């Protein structure tokens, strides 16, 4: 589907093959980058605080809720995707995993039916 693992600072730790196809970064390019490289403004500039905020408050806004958001490709094109976040820990540090479902086709079908 598309899978991404980040550390508690938002740095990409793992980047699945499907993720590469979906976003247009290669694994090496992507690893060691902030996850925000995947989103547009204003979310890009806020994502760190989203993360900071959750770590302190421990109130989920998307964790085990899911949400549809706009994702951003390497070539600058944006698209809708469903996102679910999981919390994990390893070596005492927290890790987040995101499962992505590309909603591009659903949106286009819907737009196209509306337009007709
Ligand atoms: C690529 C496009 C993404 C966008 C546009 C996005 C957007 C957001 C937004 C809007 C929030 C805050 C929700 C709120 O305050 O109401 C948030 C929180 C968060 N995001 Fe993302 N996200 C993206 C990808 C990811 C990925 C791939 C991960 C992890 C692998 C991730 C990890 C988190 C975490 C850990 C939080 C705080 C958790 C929570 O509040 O439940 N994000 N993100």
């Amino acid at each position: 589907d598309a899978m991404i693992v980040i550390d508690g600072h938002g740095i990409i730790q793992l980047f699945s093959t499907a993720a590469e196809r979906l976003f247009g970064w290669s694994e090496l390019e992507a690893i060691g980058q902030n996850v925000n490289i995947l989103m547009p403004e204003p979310d890009r500039s806020r994502h760190d605080s989203y993360i900071s905020r959750y770590r302190t408050t421990s109130d989920p806004h998307i964790i085990g809720i899911g949400r549809i958001v706009t994702g951003k490709r390497r070539d600058g094109t944006t698209f809708p995707m469903h996102l679910s976040i999981g919390e994990m820990q390893s070596g005492g540090e927290p890790y987040f995993t995101g499962f992505v479902r590309d909603l591009t086709e659903h949106q286009q079908t819907q737009a196209r039916l509306q337009e007709l």
